[PDB]
């Protein structure tokens, strides 16, 4: 067992092919399946696992009451193969109520945080220890990406945020080598306001696309050296944008420095990638709900300011059945790394009343060079079928 | 790990013995079970895997109701060990309401299909990832075998359709390493309907029977060369035939070349493989239903038009229960290749209204050179006691 | 991985200590666990297994009514390691309403009848593929052990029966290697009726103690020679019998040569060993029933002719509980082969009326050289809080 | 693969960062999970592993009545990866009300007593197979650690106890080499009462921080010198006392040599080790019952009789709710030996009555060098929307 580069090309994509989906909530109506939200897919070099955040129940189970909180002290994250719906003999690897995991080559890293709001505590197991610990920063909802970090040679990187989700908050990249922190870099550039980072390994270092959630609806990006720990960021550069809320597409912009300042506050985890100087981008199909979900390339998207010539357009989930977080992964292939998506198909409260759960379920799509056809995949439970 | 060839002769048949039964139905109704259909057999050289496409749910589950359909954005291909009944545990491999697997000796390939009717995609995943995927050609139900696919020296091949049910239609094998396709070639011969193919090693080649669903009630031969990629085809010669629905025994025949349009659309997915000049076959035992199943030789079946001599009948599920789908498979032994089959037993609507699902277990058997007596082995549910 | 010889001297023996208990009825109140009888223990080199015939439903299942039927279609031998009880994710390895397995070394062998009780078939699966099957040879319910076989240098040996199950029956030895029957020899000696024998390693060859279901309360033995395939039998010579029914302790008598005539109709498969020329046994405490169970040694019990002089009673389950089946294994240590024996906890019909089901749970035992206590250690469930 | 022995420096410990947590409650009252008590933790040199002694049944089960009591022929050690639930298909390892288990870097040991009060038997199962067993010597509740056993050079070592619990009983430490008793120490030293010790590795002997039910309600310690077999004993320094029940803080009193008369009276399991002349130790907040649970440094509380300087304190489970039994486990680093501690977190009979039942869940911790926050990690049920 040898460290991972990911010192390949990243693969020729035409778009997206399908790659699993769990259907958790509709076996939840008969079966005892975990409540979960923020979910993820992380590979070693030889398969896929499915992570998300349960919330310390079953789906048809009296304590699902009210699981709309997002942090609570019965959080874990859970980690199954891909494809294994989180049913009860799911490993819980760490309390957790933010998340972010990863293999470097020889051995998974997740890092961990729960606690109080004001003074929670990220853990960092590292070959199924605990190596290392930090105590919150600023005291204000220490959190993660809720989804994979990335490795190179045996230096994994993960962004980290403390403070304001509406305000200047202090966001930081940890530098961790065999589960310990060997350096902390504070976030550097024009991104103003960075959470929930999906980030990819793009040799010789890291790129990320995240949430902004005070004054952008354009995503940031923030780039990490893994050599020397520098770090930049920005704003993709598309002006078809990413993030939900939003402006519609003829009113939407970004220029490629700043947050747009258009329906900025608030948001939705999410991803895109630079192919050339195009990118392929993931969001929701409505501008202002967690309803449908779309994935399109747009032509000079990375590197003109404010570009919309979108091409290649694929309806994952259609506009009327509802979607969720989104997140990047990448799987190394013979001769090119492959980039991957999947998408969180929340269900429940607060936005479907006939039930006092929520909960979610997972669909998840990999890069082609091939060709595809369309369709859609939602959740497809019932809500007039489901235990209360 | 090498490559598997299959370079050793076929094992010498004396008939069939049981090898694994599931009873998942009768599970079904005091435990949480999968609701199937389609279901298949594949071995890795160490040990086989049942397979299945899951209807996204349980079957004591509100979402049971009306899982007769065929094709939905919620069917998965799952797969566990053989004789593991499909629990909440099973990992579900890929997006499928099609699909075929195999392993070349070094790792799975999984051939899945799923999304719209009129512009489906197959996708195609080695060794726990997607390496490629194509969309539907002719814009009618892209759809493939439902049983094992077949690898030698690395290039593993499989059967798919795209078209008319009950017409012409575009048959093309693939020919895949790695999971890469690195040719398609069409259907040649004098198949004229070629569907869900049964499909064997056969050194240095692979040869398959097929479902003609349009004018025959005789089953197609299907001869893949995998070193030059050329495709010959005709029908099991056998005056026995081997569809349903179909004539009676004195009324049917076939004459090797052509459809014998004797009760000839429709049918079931089925097998035969042959035996020098003598075919085995399986049939549902019903010239109407999917109702019984018996395995039998018919002497000069495989090389002389229209032989009826049958000799070395066994019954596998008696002409009272339900049988189903059934399909070959390969297994490699010290000295020979071992022919197997499995059975699909379905239960529940159309034909059983008591209940409002659609599922299946599943029965299997392996040629033997040795001796055997008789039994019966359905499905054992009784419908009556069944969750609705 | 090389064969196993077991080519070590038996343990020294003091008496038995605790093992493994499964707790199955118990769990089966709040749990879906299968119904099961006729369980036995074997182990590979690394760790024991725990098998029993399934009845093709779970308990708390419509489909578990009138499980007390020995022999139906839908029975299965399910294995999981030993101490895990059979969930529903347990594998069902084959067929079977009779079964042995034991692993050479290398791998298990199964071998599993069923069918017709007039024409059964058993097959013969090694190292996970369907190697050899044999057809009834006496057309009256074909059948074996119900406990491991064992094998010596590839060679494995297992005892079957064919016949009447009060008169003259065909019992014959096989001798399989890698799953290929290589010899059969008919039973030879002063054994009368030989059914479900226990048998275990006396290197150079095996050594079975069985159940004579006709004239004997004494239990045959069955000395297998797997060199030249020479079969020698008689009885255990203890006064002791270890038969049910039996007469009472001061009535009783064996003599080594013949049935014992006394109470000889009908059985139980139990075991003994030998230990220089005394016996080490179990048999169940009741002389009637199928209730208690007890080990002890008799004093030259194995040597000398009708000897009556126990030592080292040790009460497994008490007289108060049921017990059932009980069967003997072997483990090889560092320096020396120990034995162990396993016993059937029967609960539901005929003898418990409050349920309309059979089933079982499990204990087990294994030799020591220390010290040990006292106890009993019966089922344990409460048969008013089962579902009926 | 070597033996373990445990020749690095203790990892230096700032105190301590979240590890696990099972859930275990909330999850019984929507799943079959089994009925528990006397929960602890051991680690393989790849990753660690929850045990529990079951109680023969799960808590949605009317087997799970009065499941109050410690002893019965039903107990049975499970044994899960950490942080999987003991779900249905948990393996149950040993017959066992009371146990320990430890990995010697080859295989595991497992310790486990069962049967009658007045003469109990312990089996020594190692590598998956009996090798030893002892019966009780006083002949009063043979009992053991309820935590990991230590092994250094293949030498494994564990406490045992036999006498009263309210008075002078007999403690002995046995040294155990795969699976064989190989020499027993009777306890020598100023421990007047030993149970349940929390036992580490601290090179080249073994330490362990034990329970007296006596007369002290300062702990006691035992030292294992496993090269020459002899054994000292005395108590904890520290004035800040870690048993329950106890006095107030400004009442209570150590002064390292006898028992301090003070509340000495039964007590709970527990734990505390060295560092320098420092120790770090955990305790129930509640001086009465076992509700909340705290860990601090006390400086100088090793070496200085009656020293009451803590620092570094943190919550774990906050006064409000249920505690339990506490041990520790050490992890090796790559450096350094760590430590960490379980909490058990008892819920039901007899102080919650809304259920019939007594069952656990479990939190874990482990030592940091780094920096943590503030939390409280409880069980976290509903004891209302429980199950009776
Ligand atoms: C079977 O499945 C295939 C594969 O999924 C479908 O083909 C895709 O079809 C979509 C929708 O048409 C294509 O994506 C769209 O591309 C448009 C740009 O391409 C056209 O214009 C350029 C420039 O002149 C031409 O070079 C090019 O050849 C095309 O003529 C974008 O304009 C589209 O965006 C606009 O419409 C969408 C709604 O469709 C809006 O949501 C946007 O806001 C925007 O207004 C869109 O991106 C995609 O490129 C095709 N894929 C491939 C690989 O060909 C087949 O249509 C489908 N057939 C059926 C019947 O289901
Ligand atoms: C115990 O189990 C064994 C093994 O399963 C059973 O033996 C099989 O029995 C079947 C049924 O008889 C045999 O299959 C049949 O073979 C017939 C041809 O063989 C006979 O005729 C030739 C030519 O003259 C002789 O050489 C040969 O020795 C036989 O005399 C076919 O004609 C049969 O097909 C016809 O009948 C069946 C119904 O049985 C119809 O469905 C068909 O449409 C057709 O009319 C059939 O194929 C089989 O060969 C035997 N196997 C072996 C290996 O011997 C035992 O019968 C069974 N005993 C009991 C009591 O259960
Ligand atoms: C704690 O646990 C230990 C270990 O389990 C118990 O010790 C065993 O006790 C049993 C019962 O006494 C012993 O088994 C019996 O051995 C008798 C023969 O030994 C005695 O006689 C000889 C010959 O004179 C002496 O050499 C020897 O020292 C003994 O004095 C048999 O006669 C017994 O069989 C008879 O009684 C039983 C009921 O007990 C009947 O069912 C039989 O039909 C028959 O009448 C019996 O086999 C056993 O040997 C002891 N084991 C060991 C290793 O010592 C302790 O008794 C137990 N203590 C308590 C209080 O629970
Ligand atoms: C965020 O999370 C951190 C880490 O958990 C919290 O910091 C810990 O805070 C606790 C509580 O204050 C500290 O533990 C306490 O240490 C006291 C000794 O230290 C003080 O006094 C010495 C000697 O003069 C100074 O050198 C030192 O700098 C400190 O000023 C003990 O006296 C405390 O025990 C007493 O109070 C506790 C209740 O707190 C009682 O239960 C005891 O009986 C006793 O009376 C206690 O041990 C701990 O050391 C801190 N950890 C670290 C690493 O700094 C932050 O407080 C928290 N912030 C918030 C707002 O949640
Ligand atoms: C669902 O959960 C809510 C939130 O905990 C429960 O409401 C709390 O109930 C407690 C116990 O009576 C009250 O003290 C709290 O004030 C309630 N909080 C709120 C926001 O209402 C509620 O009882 C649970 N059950 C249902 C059926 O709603
Ligand atoms: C079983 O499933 C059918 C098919 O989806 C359900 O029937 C549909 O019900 C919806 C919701 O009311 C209607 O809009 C559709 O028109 C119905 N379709 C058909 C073909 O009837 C049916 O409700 C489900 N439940 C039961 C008990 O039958
Ligand atoms: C329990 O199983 C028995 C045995 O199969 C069932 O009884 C059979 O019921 C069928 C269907 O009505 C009858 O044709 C058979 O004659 C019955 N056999 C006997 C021996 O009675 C019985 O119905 C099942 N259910 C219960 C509740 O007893
Ligand atoms: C809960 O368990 C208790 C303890 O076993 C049960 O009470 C026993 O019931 C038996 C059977 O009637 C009586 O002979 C015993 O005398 C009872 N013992 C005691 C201490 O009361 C009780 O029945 C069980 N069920 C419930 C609902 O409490
Ligand atoms: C609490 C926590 O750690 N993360 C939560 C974040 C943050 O609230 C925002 O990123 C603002 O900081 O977003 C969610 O609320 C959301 O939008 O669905 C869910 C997630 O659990
Ligand atoms: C829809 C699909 O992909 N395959 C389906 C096929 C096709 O309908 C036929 O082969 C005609 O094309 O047959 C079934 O309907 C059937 O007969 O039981 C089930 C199967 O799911
Ligand atoms: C039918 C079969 O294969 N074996 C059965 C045997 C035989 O009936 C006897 O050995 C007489 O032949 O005994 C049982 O009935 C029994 O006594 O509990 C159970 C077992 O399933
Ligand atoms: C019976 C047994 O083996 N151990 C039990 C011990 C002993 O009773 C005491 O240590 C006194 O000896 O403590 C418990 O009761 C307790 O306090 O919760 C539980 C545990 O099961
Ligand atoms: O942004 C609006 C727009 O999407 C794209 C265009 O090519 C239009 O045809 C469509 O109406
Ligand atoms: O096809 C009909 C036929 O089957 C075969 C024959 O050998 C007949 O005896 C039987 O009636
Ligand atoms: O067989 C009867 C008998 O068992 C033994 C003897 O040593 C007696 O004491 C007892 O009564
Ligand atoms: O033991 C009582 C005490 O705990 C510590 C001290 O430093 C005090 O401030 C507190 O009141
Ligand atoms: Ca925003
Ligand atoms: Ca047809
Ligand atoms: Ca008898
Ligand atoms: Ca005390």
């Amino acid at each position: 067992a040898e460290y991972r580069n990911w010192s390949k090309p990243q693969c020729n994509i035409t778009g997206f092919a399908p790659f699993s989906k769990d259907n958790s909530i509709r076996l939840s109506a008969g079966g005892d399946i975990w409540v979960t939200r923020e979910p993820y897919v992380s590979c070693d070099p030889d398969k896929c696992y499915q992570f998300a955040l349960g919330q310390g129940t079953t789906l048809n189970n009296g304590h699902s009451n009210d699981t709309v909180h997002d942090r609570t002290p019965y959080r874990t994250l859970l980690m199954n193969e891909l494809g294994v719906p989180f049913h009860l003999g799911t490993k819980q690897v760490c309390i957790a109520w933010s998340s972010s995991s990863c293999h470097d080559g020889k051995a998974w890293l997740h890092v961990c945080v729960t606690g109080d709001d004001e003074n929670a505590t990220a853990s960092f197991i590292y070959n199924g220890r605990l190596v290392d610990s930090i105590g919150s920063w600023s005291k204000k909802i220490l959190r993660t990406q809720e989804s994979e970090c990335v490795c190179i040679n045996g230096t994994c990187t993960v962004v980290m945020t403390d403070g304001s989700a509406s305000g200047k908050a202090d966001t930081k990249i940890l530098f961790i080598e065999e589960g310990k922190i060997v350096h902390t870099s504070p976030l550097s550039g024009s991104a103003q306001h960075v959470e929930e980072c999906s980030c990819y390994p793009r040799y010789p270092g890291v790129r990320c696309v995240c949430r902004d959630n005070w004054k952008g609806s354009n995503r940031p990006i923030v780039d990490i050296n893994v050599k020397d720990y520098s770090i930049v960021s920005s704003y993709v550069c598309s002006g078809l944008v990413g993030d939900t809320p939003r402006k519609n597409d003829s009113s939407s912009s970004s220029h490629c420095l700043d947050p747009n300042n258009e329906e900025g506050g608030h948001g939705v985890k999410g991803w895109a990638f630079d192919d050339g100087n195009d990118v392929w981008m993931g969001r929701t199909i409505s501008e202002k709900l967690r309803s449908g979900y779309e994935t399109f390339k747009v032509i000079e998207g990375w590197s003109k300011p404010n570009s919309k010539l979108q091409i290649n357009r694929q309806v994952i989930v259609d506009r009327g059945n509802r979607s969720g977080y989104s997140g990047i992964f990448s799987v190394e292939g013979k001769s090119c790394i492959n980039r991957c998506f999947y998408v969180e198909l929340i269900r429940g409260r607060k936005q479907e009343t006939e039930v006092l759960w929520t909960s979610n379920s997972i669909v998840v799509f990999c890069g082609t060079s091939g060709t595809y056809g369309t369709g859609s995949w939602p959740d497809g439970a019932d809500i007039n079928l489901m235990p209360i």
